[PDB]
């Protein structure tokens, strides 16, 4: 039996640019066995949770140290846990599609080619570069729902996936 | 900041014999640097939780496999986790006093010498042999409250202790 996330107590507006990526900008090359899509900006959307819902006083895993430079309000815990933003951008994360991740070309002559995490909760994509930019304080909160070990969360990110720990929201973790 | 256990929603009568161990039966020998105490039975006492409170549908850690022979109602999770009953009886557990554990002599000519876990919650002791007897289905539910890793629970029992994961109750985990 899978464990459901606790109920949301409100709404949160994804604080980063959100995207549609369905038009293929570039076919799969040999060295890059995936399409680079056309990243089309969408008007803001709301996760079905409140910022308070994902916060609490457990430390974040902070897989990639983006949170170690100062003091932040902690994680709700109870099975909520930040995901490795930086890892999710790697070629391996993309090969594995353990999460749904498309590569995209942002609008404009100078729109960077970036890696986008898919958010089913609002049917949109969010740039991993936007989220994980230096001192952007972006955090991908997933919910761990494998019942093994009283809901205890493995130490290696590679063991995670949309089935076992689906993304619940993307936030900016406030400062404490 | 330490994390408090969630509130109990009732009372549970420790389903095993409970004890006072303050009268020294035997001084510390060289090979056994602890007193063997006199185990005096007390009338039943109640933890400040209900059996339902500690149950849920996360699998138990089942450190010592006493739960692997069949099908049980699962653990509440949210930071609750069974402790290693068998380990807690070892000489190392006793040397370390990571938990409060006294050795005792049960009443009577033929009262076995056993190892007792201390339950602050009701100010009594419970025999680890009673709890962990074959198909007794006894379980020592502690509450994990180290905030590291979104409240994620280490894989090694040796990392546990009364400070980080204090015993909340001792139960008989029903069958599912």
């Amino acid at each position: 039996p899978p464990i459901d996330p606790p109920p949301g107590t409100g709404k949160y507006t994804c604080p980063f640019a959100i995207w549609s990526l369905e038009e293929v900008y570039e076919p799969p090359t040999k060295n890059r066995p995936w399409p680079i899509y056309n990243a089309v900006e969408l008007q803001p959307r709301e996760f079905d949770v409140a910022l308070k819902d994902l916060l609490g006083n457990t430390k974040w895993r902070d897989w990639d140290s983006r949170l170690s430079y100062t003091t932040f309000r902690g994680c709700r815990g109870n099975g909520y846990i930040d995901l490795d933003a930086t890892y999710l951008a790697t070629d391996q994360a993309m090969r594995d599609q353990k999460y749904d991740i498309r590569e995209g070309k942002k609008p404009g002559a100078f729109g960077n080619i970036e890696r986008f995490i898919y958010l089913k909760s609002i049917n949109a994509y969010c740039s991993l570069s936007d989220i994980a930019a230096y001192h952007a304080d972006g955090v991908i909160v997933g919910f761990w729902r494998d019942p093994s070990s009283g809901g205890a969360i493995p130490f290696d990110f590679t063991k995670f996936d949309k089935t076992k720990c689906p993304i619940q929201a993307v936030i900016v973790v406030p400062r404490a």
